[PDB]
């Protein structure tokens, strides 16, 4: 697992925010795109993304994450959102990945959960593989937008 | 964390599917058993398992996973399902585990989520322990069926 | 990742329960505080905490977890709860953390999920950082109570 000072040197995080740097992870921020109730949302334009109660939202990360072939992305919801009743349905960030992440966030609470554009909401930890993956990732690769 | 080429040599995955092999994990597939709305389902016979909207399903993995005493199973939903609004409630795969996994998948969306028999739905990563666990797992062990 | 025998020597777990020790993790137990339906609950006094169907609860862990600057806390719901339809919305346990954890647990089932005071419900795994985090955690730090 990469500590904070090693995250700067191993993972390409654009744009990078020093405040998003955690002791052993990086706080991914809300990007320009979102998907709530079957509608695409321009979080960059609208400025926010509101996850209605008991609804899930596909949120595009502001950061474009590029993982080396020997690093795995382990994402967890920011504790703030968890304490708000928000559940994150995160998959692995395969070694070699490159592009903005489409993160599923479910508002299990009865109050709407508002997420400002560029606000930190998911801390991604980076676990180093024992060796570079024989076959780096090649699926939703190079995604710069919300991918379904 | 075991890369793809090391997963072949350290973890017993039966049946094994080369397509389920990920850069740093293995895509567990839907097995023969499932549990939705208080009913047992024969996904092998019925061929599919449908998680109704806002309902959770206990799904038996097609693969029988046997973990060495120094490897921990880290499971995450397949991004495809996450983008569908499906949330996985996965526990740790203790070092030493052996048997098919009962995976809780919650359909947080408003559309039914269909999972074919043998379809990949959960990628399990394998983290190597600093040393073999003093007491390997002995609880729902050797489970070859859905375990409640 | 710390095996069971290394968890005793690296992580400060108070109070510690040998039964909560897993092959590669520790089963965190339900503490004295809980938060369900906008109300604070005295699980120590009341003895239990009931997560109503389709509701989430903020549960304070009985154990006060103190992580070294080079260890990350990876929490997952206990398989028992997962098989019950309970989903855990857990964030990272930053290296250096010290204090009781506020764990979000969502009852996705249609039956109430009862959690006795001191009952194990979340197994926390400990991943060692490649090096001590440059900036250990300093946010909801030293939390001995439910923190929102
Ligand atoms: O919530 C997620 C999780 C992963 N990814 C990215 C990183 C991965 O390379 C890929 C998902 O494939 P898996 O690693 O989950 O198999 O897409 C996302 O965009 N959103
Ligand atoms: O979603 C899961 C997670 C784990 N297991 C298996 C592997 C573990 O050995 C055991 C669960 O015990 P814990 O590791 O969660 O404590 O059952 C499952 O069947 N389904
Ligand atoms: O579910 C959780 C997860 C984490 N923490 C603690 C440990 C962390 O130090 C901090 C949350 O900050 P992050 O690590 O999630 O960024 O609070 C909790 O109390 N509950």
């Amino acid at each position: 697992l990469l500590p904070d000072w090693k995250i700067r040197k191993e993972i390409l995080i654009e744009p990078f925010s020093e405040e998003s740097l955690q002791p052993a992870g990086y706080d991914l921020r809300v990007g320009r795109e979102a998907f709530v109730k079957g509608k695409l949302i321009d979080v960059e334009k609208e400025g926010k993304v509101v996850i209605p109660p008991r609804e899930y939202a596909l949120i595009l990360t502001l950061e474009r994450i590029k993982l080396p072939d020997d690093v795995m992305g382990d994402m967890k919801i920011r504790s703030s959102l968890a304490r708000e009743g928000v559940i994150g349905s995160f998959a692995w960030v395969d070694p070699g990945w490159d592009g903005n992440l489409t993160l599923m966030l479910y508002n299990a609470s009865n109050e709407p959960v508002e997420l400002r554009y560029g606000e930190r909401f998911v801390q991604i930890a980076f676990i180093r593989l024992e060796g570079p993956a024989r076959n780096p990732y090649r699926g939703n690769y190079q995604g710069s937008t919300r991918l379904a």
